[PDB]
């Protein structure tokens, strides 16, 4: 069984969010479970550097231009780039230029990207042909589309990580991407007036793939799938929708390895944990003490988030005598509105708003709880962090968060299954009375410690997905 995963990014190589590192750690998985996993990524600068092996495999001329196939290898995992230095050798983020502009040729940028994954179907490596095409969100959405357009030499799944990103595109481009102009209905890639890349890897792809159970039937409601639902609906009744949770790399995110940590611990020597916590308040500046539960976030900041809602709450969780530490990146509003927090509370409120790989492992090791308040959320990696990392995720019950986290309620407690906390609204009373039930349980140290051990217990792993994912593509054949 050969797998191609098309996608645009992957950890350690590129990552703005979650995808990086399923991209990281799930073909690693596969090939260990049996399945011949291999990725196509365009070739990023990141990207292009970190693969020293690559070689050529072919030339090809395309609607966008011409292309280098490269073949190499990272961390053991066969990597194909497609080299076209005129889309792709480009400084800064793979979607958007420096003002936050998303590129003027997205559109051939990423119908590339689903267009070579199909041609590998056809012999674009002569020596290497895969048996399903596993095409990721929608900068991959096309190559279920092209793959229908040839006959479907090769079966295929699209996996959605976020269906809120629907790759818009006018249809006039329809001229520029060679695609059958039968293909712009609503039975096609029509969405809306426009072309969409997610509506084309819905309607083209012989299965989808959701990234947790709940996000599965989550998106089949019109509050979850915006206006994607009809669709949706249907393939869940022909049995082509499905959920498959992703895991975590213990390569990476694991406090009893962890390299970036100033100590290393385990859920049996939690008491090595404070070191990190201690170090944490000093960089963040805030007061240096062990007796008082310090809340985190790392986060993209977008409305998806909820984290406006910790804004609202945060009088609170400092009244009840809290701290806050915060690492994101995203809406202006958002950074500010946390920087006037940190200016207006300081040794109480820490703030550091950017991108920072290695400062969130130091946060993920020293903090007492992770703040996940979503709106939605299709998986969700950083709470299974703070599961791994003993430290108490507290969520909202949506998507993956809902899978992955019990809240800290008498029968869990009694069932010894509870984990961390959850709350139901999305309003900052809501999540109030969640980060209360915090500061309760912060309150009877020995039953923290109980709910660290159990959360730590927790596993969510690859190769076990890798299983499901596995028996879908022998049954697609
Ligand atoms: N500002 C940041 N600095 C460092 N890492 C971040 C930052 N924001 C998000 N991350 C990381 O990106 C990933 C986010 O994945 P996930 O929780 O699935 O949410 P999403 O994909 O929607 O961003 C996690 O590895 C998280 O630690
Ligand atoms: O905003 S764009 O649609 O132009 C580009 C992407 O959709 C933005 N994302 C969302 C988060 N991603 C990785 C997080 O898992 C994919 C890149
Ligand atoms: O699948 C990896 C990640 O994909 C998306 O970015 C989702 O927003 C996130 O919930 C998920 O964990």
């Amino acid at each position: 069984m050969q797998v191609l995963h098309v996608c645009s990014e992957m950890f350690p190589l590129l990552k703005t969010g979650g995808l990086a590192d399923v991209i990281g750690a799930l073909p690693a998985a596969q090939i260990a479970d049996g399945v011949d996993a291999r990725v196509l990524l365009p070739a990023f600068p990141d990207i292009r550097r970190g693969v020293t092996d690559a070689q050529v495999v072919s030339r090809r001329d395309t609607f966008a231009g011409h292309i280098t196939l490269l073949f190499g290898h990272y961390n053991g995992v066969g990597i194909y780039l497609i080299d076209a230095p005129h889309l792709y050798d480009r400084p800064g983020s793979p979607y958007h230029d420096t003002n936050l502009f998303a590129y003027t040729d997205n559109v051939l940028r990423f119908a590339l990207l689903g267009w070579v994954g199909a041609e590998m179907a056809s012999g674009l490596d002569p020596f290497w042909r895969p048996d399903v095409v596993h095409a990721h969100d929608w900068h991959a959405g096309l190559a279920p589309a092209y793959l229908a357009a040839r006959g479907r030499p090769a079966k295929s799944v699209f996996t959605v990580h976020n269906l809120a990103y629907q790759g818009m595109f006018y249809a006039h481009h329809m001229n520029d991407i060679q695609l059958p102009w039968s293909f712009f209905n609503i039975h096609g890639l029509e969405f809306n007036g426009q072309i969409s890349f997610l509506k084309a890897g819905l309607y083209y792809a012989d299965h989808i793939t959701a990234v947790s159970p709940t996000y599965a039937r989550e998106i089949t409601e019109p509050q979850f799938a915006y206006g994607m639902e009809g669709l949706l609906q249907q393939r869940h009744r022909e049995g082509r929708l499905s959920g498959v949770l992703n895991g975590v790399d213990e390569k990476i995110w694991s406090p009893e390895t962890d390299l970036l940590l100033a100590s290393r611990y385990t859920r049996d020597t939690l008491e090595d944990k404070a070191e990190n916590k201690r170090q944490l308040q000093i960089a963040m500046g805030l007061k240096v003490d062990d007796k008082v539960p310090l809340f985190a976030v790392v986060s993209r900041l977008t409305s998806q988030k909820g984290l406006d809602l910790v804004l609202e709450a945060l009088p609170g969780l400092l009244e009840q005598g809290g701290q806050l530490a915060l690492l994101g990146a995203g809406d202006p509003v958002l950074q500010e509105g946390f920087l006037a927090a940190a200016a207006e509370y300081p040794g109480q409120v820490g703030v550091q708003i950017g991108y920072h790989e290695a400062f969130s492992h130091r946060i993920m090791g020293g903090a007492d709880v992770i703040l996940v308040p979503s709106r939605f959320e299709p998986c969700g990696l950083t709470q299974l962090y703070g599961l791994k990392y003993g430290t108490l995720p507290l969520v909202r019950r949506t998507g993956g968060l809902a899978d992955t986290v019990s809240d800290c309620s008498l029968e869990n407690l009694a069932d010894g299954v509870a984990s961390g906390f959850v709350f139901e609204d999305s309003n900052a009373w809501s999540l109030l009375r969640a980060i209360r039930r915090a500061f309760v349980l912060w309150s009877r140290p020995s039953l923290w410690r109980f709910v660290q051990r159990q959360a730590m217990a927790m596993d969510f792993s690859w190769q076990v997905a890798a299983k499901s994912y596995r028996e879908l593509y022998y049954r697609l054949k």
